[PDB]
């Protein structure tokens, strides 16, 4: 009977009836750390093709491209690095939700790595569009921890295998791969989920778009996003609800709901000290 309300959902958690909460992410919640959505008119990278000497905006994310000139995807790289970008409320929100054992899985299309900046361990993870955390001789396969090509990325030299000389890429999903091994996770966390969370995205391209009902149908989808748009909006759910506007302030307004304000702050203020 009625509408739940964010409220309604606050309070779900405040009960933890609502444990195990899956959360889904996107562009929008990293604008506010200064990363503009690649597609931004004027701001966003797919916008500055001279900037980063390329043809046309894909070629950064093709294999073949990368192949012939590595230079301009290494230039993305430095920039996306690990102690560049801060993770905003955003992303200490969900770093909360981690501390306080009610988080299943954190889906990201971000590339960014903001969620592990913010200090939510790879294990809760599923950086779906891949990560700069790791990276992988193109030739012989053999992984490298991010950290071990650091030193090269920051230094504008692409780094190389070690055992056989192959270029080592970042495990950045290229346009044509499959998506990542620990992406067939959401076989078993879906199912798993009593909350539903997207933040940022209206998650409108497969297979994301068919997650968003993968989900049994009592549990609350909550979207805390720019408009009512997607999938969500195309078949809603009697328990679904939509915090529309600004992310930032959908969920400040979700974290005092939630009582968190005084420790989001504490969270933050800690945080940035490192
Ligand atoms: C879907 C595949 C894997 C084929 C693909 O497009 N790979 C290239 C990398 C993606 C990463 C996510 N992505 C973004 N698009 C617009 N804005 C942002 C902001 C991002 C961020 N803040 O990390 S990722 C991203 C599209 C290109
Ligand atoms: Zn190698």
């Amino acid at each position: 009977k009625g509408k739940l309300s964010l409220q309604d959902v606050a309070e779900l958690i405040r009960a933890r009836a609502c444990q195990r909460v899956v959360v889904m992410v996107g562009a929008g919640i990293s604008t506010p750390s200064g990363i503009p959505d690649f597609r931004s008119p004027g701001s966003g990278l797919y916008s500055n093709l001279q900037q980063y000497d390329l043809p046309y905006p894909e070629a950064i994310f093709e294999l073949p491209f990368f192949f012939h000139n590595p230079k301009p995807f290494f230039t993305l790289a430095k920039e996306l690095y690990p102690g560049n970008y801060k993770p905003n409320v955003t992303h200490y929100f969900l770093r909360l939700l981690h501390d306080k054992g009610l988080l299943l899985r954190l889906y990201t299309q971000n590339i960014d790595g903001l969620e592990r900046v913010s200090g939510i361990p790879a294990s809760k993870l599923v950086e779906a569009h891949g990560t700069f955390a790791s990276a992988t001789c193109t030739v012989c396969q053999r992984p490298f921890p991010g950290e071990d090509i650091r030193a090269d990325v920051m230094a504008d030299r692409v780094p190389r295998c070690p055992v056989c000389t192959g270029v080592v890429k970042p495990d950045i999903v290229f346009f044509g791969e499959p998506l990542p091994q620990r992406f067939l996770l959401h076989v078993v966390d879906f199912p798993m989920a009593d909350l539903l969370l997207i933040l940022g995205t209206s998650l409108e391209v497969e297979p994301f778009a068919s997650l968003t009902e993968a989900v049994r149908s009592s549990v609350p989808r909550l979207l805390i996003n720019r408009d009512l748009v997607g999938p969500l909006a195309w078949h809603p759910r009697s328990r679904d609800v939509a915090q529309l506007g600004d992310v930032v302030h959908g969920v400040e307004s979700l974290v005092e709901l939630l009582g968190w304000t005084e420790e989001m702050r504490d969270l933050v203020q800690r945080e940035t000290g490192k």
